[PDB]
């Protein structure tokens, strides 16, 4: 098959050959989980990371496509990506002017954070815990949405996983965010608060300490039905 053959093409030298390979390197990943594994063993995981650190925009716009394509696999397949050493290589892309590249930067990163606790602990370590919260207060909603997926994904584990979140400083970026005329941010933030509150008393009060309760109380009398129910479930929770 042309599985391994494509891997070699991921060694720079020829841009034409490299690009052509990229296109036919991700398209296959978006066909089945088993297909992803084939790419891993093939030795493309580490070959892709190297591309992440390239000036070309085309090779980059594609490098992410095939990348995240794997991050959306299984809890195990997602680990392979980390073992290759793309965690830090991807975080860098986040500091790119080309929004197009930044978008994918999250579609892959956050994707991995949605794995398991065993992987989360590794993220909260070096991962930009507090830095991720700062993004929450960004104008470009595009980054805001994805930013929520990453942070939230990290708070999808045991109690210890929830604590790490509050420590980062999401209480303010969330609570204060509750006061938003945007239905999106309204449900988003709310969904985040409840998540953390789901933990113990330390995880609950921690949030309410900011003043989310107020925003929640007012939500009780919100037009939207869904927002009303969710708001009621989060309110009592804090208690």
């Amino acid at each position: 098959p042309d599985l391994p053959k494509l891997v070699k093409l991921l060694k720079s030298s020829n841009e034409e050959i490299l690009l052509k390979a990229l296109r036919a390197l991700a398209e296959i990943a978006s066909g089945g989980n088993e297909q992803i594994q084939a790419v891993i063993d093939a030795g493309a995981l580490p070959a892709l990371v190297q591309l992440l650190s390239s000036p070309n925009e085309q090779i980059l716009q594609e490098a992410l496509w095939a990348l995240s394509n794997i991050a959306s696999g299984g809890n195990e397949q997602i680990q392979a990506v980390i073992d290759a050493g793309a965690l830090p290589a991807l975080v860098q892309l986040l500091s790119s002017p080309n929004e197009q590249i930044l978008q994918e930067a999250l579609w892959a990163l956050s994707n991995i954070a949605s794995g398991g606790n065993e992987q989360i602990q590794a993220v909260i370590d070096a991962g930009a815990l507090p830095a991720l919260v700062q993004l929450l207060s960004s104008p470009n909603e595009q980054i805001l949405q994805e930013a929520l997926w990453a942070l939230s994904n990290i708070a999808s584990g045991g109690n210890e996983q929830i604590q790490a979140v509050i420590d980062a400083g999401a209480l303010p970026a969330l609570v204060q965010l509750l006061s938003s005329p945007n239905e999106q941010i309204l449900q988003e933030a709310l969904w985040a608060l409840s998540n953390i509150a789901s933990g113990g008393n330390e995880q609950k009060q921690a949030v309410k300490e900011a003043g989310a309760l107020e925003k929640l109380e007012q939500l009780q009398s919100h037009e939207n039905e869904k927002i009303q129910k969710e708001a009621q479930e989060a309110l009592e929770k804090l208690q």
